[PDB]
């Protein structure tokens, strides 16, 4: 089997991408944030505290003839940005782009943190990291991909995120028309439950490539590119007037600037992020100070190849017995 679904930016900045997901019978379609940095499929629901729902579409398990309460199971998650959610668990039929999993754990939120409530465009998350990170207790549950894998034509999914435009998540096949050149595959460590890999270096604009190992995670659920402070300083030094602002929370730059590209290495291959992809717009409405799309990871504990990086590539998440990642230009 295969599946293919379009993913759409939630706003004009590409702050996140939403993908329609069919849950239950008859189908209830929710727009979920596919997140290769986490491993829970959770949704706003008829059980979510009413004051914490503000415009999201909800899953109502009592209206699904295939929903079954997973007795005694609860979940609770906290994300790197400080947001969180928790609740109980159903199993139900879940379909993405024509690919169907029966008995998928659907984690129904009873509580969500304010950042979720305040984003009416995201109805929940669909985790695509390794199932070892799933938070369901006392019986950990599998991700949608883990459940589908054995049925897929090939045990892979691909992320093809658009810049200021829709893109595609495919399951079970490589669309060889969706990229240029070849796909360069690189080793993955699953020891932390992430799609963790080592970039071979970077360049700023037309500058020389610096060969240096940068361990990080491929994370579709993180907007920006978070890299070591040395690398980030070297990038922003090429933008007149750019500076790190403690009060804003990162590097800012004059909105009048033209940003240089940023290249990262994948083995001997190179992925070029155009400068425009690094502009996240005014820090507040009407400001002439703009927020940068490359930020320091120093306070995180891990480097994160988020959407800024991934949207410059066609990315293969190869879930074979020994997982690997593939990157191609497009």
């Amino acid at each position: 089997s295969t599946g293919s679904a379009t993913t759409t930016p939630i706003d004009s900045l590409d702050d996140a991408y939403i993908t329609p997901v069919q849950i239950g019978t008859p189908a209830q379609t929710l727009n979920l944030d596919f997140d290769t940095g986490s491993s829970d499929l959770w949704v706003f629901s008829s059980e979510t505290t009413a004051s914490e729902v503000d415009g999201q579409t909800i899953y109502t398990p009592s209206k699904s003839t295939t929903a079954k309460l997973l007795s005694g199971a609860t979940w609770s998650i906290s994300y790197g940005d400080g947001s969180s959610s928790s609740g109980d668990v159903y199993t139900d039929t879940v379909s993405v782009g024509g690919l169907t999993v029966t008995g998928q754990a659907v984690e129904s939120a009873k509580k969500v943190s304010s950042s979720f409530t305040e984003d009416s465009t995201i109805d929940g998350l669909l985790g695509l990291a390794f199932s070892t990170l799933n938070t369901v207790s006392p019986t950990q549950q599998k991700t949608f991909f883990d459940n589908a894998k054995a049925s897929l034509d090939s045990p892979v999914f691909t992320a093809d995120l658009g810049y200021h435009a829709p893109g595609t998540y495919n399951f079970g096949f490589i669309d060889t028309t969706a990229y240029t050149g070849s796909i360069t595959y690189t080793a993955v460590s699953t020891k932390q439950g992430f799609w963790e890999w080592t970039s071979t270096g970077y360049a700023v604009g037309s500058g020389t490539f610096k060969s240096t190992s940068i361990d990080g995670i491929a994370d579709t659920g993180t907007t920006l590119l978070y890299l070591p402070a040395t690398v980030v300083s070297a990038y922003w030094a090429q933008v007149s007037g750019a500076k790190s602002s403690s009060s804003v929370g990162g590097y800012v730059f004059p909105c009048s600037a033209t940003l240089p590209s940023f290249t990262f290495g994948v083995g001997s291959a190179r992925i070029v992020i155009p400068g425009d992809y690094i502009d996240f717009g005014p820090i507040s409405t009407g400001s002439s100070s703009c927020f940068g799309g490359i930020q320091s990871s120093a306070g995180i504990g891990i480097n994160i190849f988020g959407d800024v990086a991934l949207k410059a590539a066609f990315v293969v998440f190869n879930g074979a017995t020994t997982p690997t990642l593939g990157f191609a230009s497009k």
